[PDB]
């Protein structure tokens, strides 16, 4: 309850610790050195081994010129703290084999730079939540959460990757690749991807864990826009696929929830899937599993799941590990108003309150149809969608600067205000959102 990673984490990595008990770290400057990261940098701040929650007193885009791995655990990334907001750009952020890691209010958009990478990734870690952060323009895959244990992504925007770039293997818009040991993608808006809205891991990629713990809970997501595919995989994996909303849009040609990839080594109740809502297909919405194809064998090609097929549970699954954090689920109808109407989703607020930068406002109301999308809507680079990146951080510039004299990552003017509680930074934080 006070476990909690924060007041609305929810799903298997709902206890995560992050840093909450750790230093505050200050990232006061946008530099990136990766040779010799000055204190004061988001890689020198990353880098550190102890637990720490960083917190932000600047705004606008670091331009990574090397990805970071982060290897060290007990960690928050605080980017609500930001007084405008911050962005990651040039190079991913990616975990590795880390423990206890929180990161909200975060923005990654690779751009068209010199790596063919992720904008984001987390792999081989356990105890991860990821809240309210945005990814996209990236030219590998956007963000990419697999053989993760207690992993929890919610209320965030992954949307519009790059799809004819600079990748060697040609074209590659791609959403990411979504897995883990209990790990729960939630209350999410997956937009604008060629294909992989996500790609189940299953049992795949060189998992630390044995194949009956690949299980994953989707749902309450909103995916627009895919193009010839949008979820498949899950080789040997299981999940559960409940209340999410699929809404084509001018890309989107497999009329699908799921292509559920060949699995020999389950043979019965692999998925359970019920209640999803596919804008525009009536039939599919009052029977979901006229939208599950199922691959018969390694190369056999999409064909609709048999309907008395019990790969297919009647009841929702339950992984066989430990406690089931499974999270509450809500109905598609208020995941859409939350989401799409109210836009609780995304990096939507900065130390000065809420915000939803320009560049996500599109994405939500390219899905509800209040703003139109140029032809297919797959973008080859941001620079369709943003004049210059320079332009693009501008509108982080304009909020007013968090005072923080004394240095404790507090704005000094929520201290004067909270005199009973005014060094309370967890406290604090939490005022920014609340
Ligand atoms: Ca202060």
């Amino acid at each position: 309850d006070s476990n909690l990673a924060f007041k609305n984490a929810d799903g298997y990595g709902k206890y995560t610790q992050g840093g909450r008990d750790g230093k505050i770290y200050i990232v006061n400057s946008l530099e990136d050195n990766p040779k010799n990261p000055a204190k004061g940098t988001l890689r020198h701040a990353l880098k550190r081994k102890y637990k720490r929650t960083v917190v932000f007193n600047i705004s606008g885009v670091i331009h990574l010129k090397e990805p970071i791995i982060v290897k060290s655990g007990f960690l928050t990334i605080a980017g609500q703290t930001s007084p405008g907001g911050i962005t990651v750009a040039g190079a991913p952020v990616q975990v590795s084999d880390a423990d206890h890691i929180i990161i909200r209010y975060m923005r990654f958009r690779l751009g068209t730079f010199k790596l063919a990478e992720d904008s984001m990734s987390v792999r081989n870690s356990r105890d991860i939540i990821i809240d309210h952060c945005s990814f996209s323009w990236s030219v590998d895959e956007t963000a990419s959460f697999y053989n993760n244990q207690r992993f929890t992504l919610q209320n965030s925007i992954v949307a519009a990757s790059l799809n004819h770039s600079i990748h060697p293997k040609g074209h590659h818009g791609y959403g990411g690749i979504w897995g883990g040991n209990k790990a729960s993608f939630i209350n999410n808006v997956i937009a604008h991807h060629n294909s992989r809205t996500p790609r189940l891991n299953g049992s795949r990629l060189k998992p630390p864990y044995d194949e009956q713990f690949e299980f994953v809970e989707f749902s309450n997501n909103i995916i627009f826009n895919w193009g010839s595919n949008n979820v498949y995989g899950s080789e040997n994996g299981r999940f559960n696929l409940i209340n999410n909303i699929y809404k084509p849009g001018p890309a989107s040609k497999a009329i699908q929830l799921v292509d559920l990839w060949y699995s020999p080594n389950i043979t019965k109740s692999q998925a359970y899937i019920s209640g999803n809502y596919f804008v525009g297909d009536e039939k599919i919405t009052a029977d979901n599993r006229l939208g599950v194809n199922y691959r018969t064998s390694k190369d056999a090609k999409r064909k609709n799941i048999s309907m008395d097929d019990k790969r297919l549970s009647r009841v929702k699954l339950e992984p066989i590990n430990g406690a089931v954090n499974s999270a509450t689920i809500n109905s598609t109808q208020k995941t859409y108003s939350t989401l799409i109407k109210e836009k609780n989703v995304g990096a939507n607020f900065n130390a000065n309150g809420m915000f939803l930068d320009n560049i996500d406002t599109q994405v939500l109301n390219q899905v509800d149809g209040s703003t139109p999308i140029n032809g297919k809507g797959l973008i080859n680079s941001e620079l369709e969608m943003i004049k210059s990146w320079e332009e693009y951080e501008r509108q982080f510039l304009g909020f007013p600067d968090i005072i923080d004299k004394n240095k404790d990552g507090i704005n000094d003017r929520w201290a004067a205000k909270n005199p009973t509680n005014q060094h309370n930074i967890n406290a604090y934080i939490n005022s920014i959102t609340e």
